């Protein structure tokens, strides 16, 4: 998948998660989102496109994918443990990484 196909992945499992019932859905969820925010973190964004693979924005760019995950893995203890109201706040709290990443470089 390329790095919007990953974007999707993450904004519908979003809605997913809020419109959840139970602790399996809240679970597979997030499994994908991990998945999703990896793979997104080898693309290139355009506009970035013309920055050297090498350059600062290209590793804040990644490194912002590695906080993501960290929330994701934080929400995902939260799942595996029957707290779906908790993990359900927690992936609620990823979208202020969203937004910030999305300011610098979508
Ligand atoms: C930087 C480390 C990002 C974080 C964290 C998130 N997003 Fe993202 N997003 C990013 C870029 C560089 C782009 C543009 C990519 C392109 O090819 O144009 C996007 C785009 C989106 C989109 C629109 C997809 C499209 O077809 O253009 C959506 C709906 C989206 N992103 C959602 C999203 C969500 C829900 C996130 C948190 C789980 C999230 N993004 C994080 C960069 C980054
Ligand atoms: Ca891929
Ligand atoms: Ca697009
Ligand atoms: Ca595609
Ligand atoms: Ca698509
Ligand atoms: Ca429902
Ligand atoms: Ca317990
Ligand atoms: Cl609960
Ligand atoms: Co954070």
């Amino acid at each position: 998948a390329d790095l919007e196909d990953n974007m999707e992945t993450l904004n519908d499992n979003l809605k997913v998660i809020e419109k959840a019932d139970n602790a399996a859905q809240v679970k597979d969820a997030l499994t994908k989102m991990r998945a999703a925010a990896l793979d997104a973190q080898k693309a290139t964004p355009p506009k970035l496109e013309d920055k050297s693979p090498d350059s600062p924005e290209m590793w804040d760019f990644r490194h912002g994918f590695d906080h993501l995950v960290g929330h994701i893995d934080d929400a995902l203890k939260l799942a595996n443990e029957g707290k779906v109201k908790e993990a359900q706040a927690a992936a609620e709290q990823l979208k202020t990484h969203c937004n910030a990443c999305h300011q610098k470089y979508r």
